[PDB]
């Protein structure tokens, strides 16, 4: 399977850190090819140890799997390096993550943009779906920013393969990521595409209250309650009622009643065509997409790979 | 039209010298996209005062042409700023240039290497004969490795826009008489190629220039590298005729060149070739996952 690079200690160091997570350290780094004088960028996240004491040749079979997905819209594993810690390598996102992007860009972006980002990520989820996989933490922190036109999932599969202690899903601030979990992954450790869809509505959420943190001040442990009581995220004040009742109808207790990713692709695909219809934003005149003269040098530059092209207004 | 940025000179800063060339100096330079928070790696070449300076609407119309080229083995100009001087912004290359690439690596470089950076270089030039575009001064400095697996032809046309002079890649009519044409651009081909299969030897080192339109007179080439069979310097001769029209074409040089990568150690004979192969398949998906994301004709390999 030559979709997975096995790295030698020697071959990359690790340079700044750029953050940390469920998961593990990410830091920015440099892979040295053997027997050449450059230094390449890569990201390279450093991971906790799995709550399973699983072989390697497990651990490589789930990094394959990370190494196989081919979408413009998920990030894939291009190494990995097995020694005393797992350490996991892919290409460098310059941006951040979307989280961090619509805090830092809170008043300065248009319908455009979150409508595209939301289609974008529904097609990357709508991929893995394809693929049988379940990404078990989809939220703001966990979609990369490529360029601010082209954003990818990362981190599926990871929750699955280091797992988690049962004691953490009953913590406060923990590794459990229980605020974005549908009710039954909750109560029962239920993970399916349906889930995904419930955390892609708390992601949606995320991205039109640019970055707040959902149920914020309402401790984890009765997040479960409240949402047996009917309970949940409210409105964001740019959201006209199409767009909550989306994210509503992806918090619905019924697994199977939630809408599905291809589902979710067409309506906010219709939403991007129109999108001063669907969120209002003061200012969003100038908030456009790029022209294609700065379109045509951000691909150049650093974003080379296809992509569906984004959805403009009509 | 589009393809062309017009930067300010606010959005860019120049961090490192990279090197130079006849005609400007080449910087590792830093973009700064306007409200955002990235520095983003590019190569900036400051063009160098011209004696007899051209319009700007000239000098616009021209990196236009250059923007324009869409191929794996172009170069592209991706920006320009155009102030007191002429400042011109593409993808920056971080393995360098071909002619010094192959000069440090002059004791690992392999036979299937080397023959596929002549297909490529082929391909390169195919397509701006392809677009009626003379490169002018075609040499191993003038191809830029973006992987080890790929290399992409630079500074096509700044020949012209800046009107120093490589005589040792020139043809004979080029040099007599100023004549440039894709036929003169096949004779720095096979120059080129005899640089690479030197590893980056210096052409005719010890003749002054003022005497190579003499030794060309007289028939006298450049000699036979020494890992080159017959079959490699045959080529390189017959891109040398003195006559234009019987010099190979590109699109000829591109299938010769393919024909050799499938066999590569019948036609270059290197002192340890059955070590340095090209990359497998897996360091292959590596490296153009990381850095080399664009569409890509495959590489020659032996079968
Ligand atoms: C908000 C989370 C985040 O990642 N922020 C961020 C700040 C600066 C950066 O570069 C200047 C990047 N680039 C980047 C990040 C990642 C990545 N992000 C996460 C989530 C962390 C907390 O949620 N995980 C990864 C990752 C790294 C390496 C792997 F092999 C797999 C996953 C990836 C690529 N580039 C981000
Ligand atoms: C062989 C000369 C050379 O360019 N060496 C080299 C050392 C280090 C590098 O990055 C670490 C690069 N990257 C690179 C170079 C160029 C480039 N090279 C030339 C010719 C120099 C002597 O002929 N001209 C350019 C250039 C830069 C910007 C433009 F808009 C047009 C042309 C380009 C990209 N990356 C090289
Ligand atoms: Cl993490
Ligand atoms: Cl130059």
């Amino acid at each position: 399977q030559a979709l997975l690079r096995i790295l030698k200690e020697t071959e990359f160091k690790k340079i700044k850190v750029l953050g940390s997570g469920a998961f593990g350290t990410v830091y920015k780094g440099l892979w040295i090819p053997e027997g050449e004088k450059v230094k390449i960028p890569v990201a390279i996240k450093e991971l906790r140890e799995a709550t399973s004491p699983k072989a390697n040749k497990e651990i490589l079979d789930e990094a394959y799997v990370m190494a196989s997905v081919d979408n413009p819209h998920v990030c894939r594993l291009l190494g990995i390096c097995l020694t005393s810690t797992v350490q996991l390598i892919m290409q460098l996102m310059p941006f951040g993550c979307l989280l961090d992007y619509v805090r830092e860009h809170k008043d300065n972006i248009g319908s455009q943009y979150l409508l595209n980002w939301c289609v974008q990520i529904a097609k990357g989820m709508n991929y893995l779906e394809d693929r049988r996989l379940v990404h078990r933490d989809l939220a703001a922190r966990n979609v990369l920013v490529k360029t601010p036109q082209h954003v990818k999932i990362t981190d599926f599969g990871l929750a699955k393969l280091l797992g988690a202690e049962e004691k953490e899903y009953h913590a406060e601030g923990g590794k459990v990521p229980i605020k974005w979990m549908a009710l039954e992954s909750i109560l029962h450790r239920i993970y399916t595409h349906q889930s995904d869809v419930w955390s892609y509505g708390v992601t949606v959420w995320e991205l039109m209250t640019f970055g707040s943190k959902p149920y914020d001040g309402i401790p984890a442990s009765e997040i479960s309650s409240i949402l047996e009581k009917g309970e949940r995220l409210p409105q964001p004040p740019i959201c006209t009622i199409d767009v909550y009742m989306i994210m509503r109808k992806c918090w619905m207790i019924d697994a199977d009643s939630r809408p599905k990713f291809r589902e979710l692709i067409i309506e906010f695909s219709k939403m991007a065509r129109d999108p001063q219809r669907y969120l209002v934003i003061q200012g969003d005149e100038r908030m456009h997409l790029p022209s294609p003269t700065d379109s045509n040098f951000y691909r150049a530059l650093m974003d080379e790979e296809d992509m569906d092209d984004v959805v403009d207004a009509d």
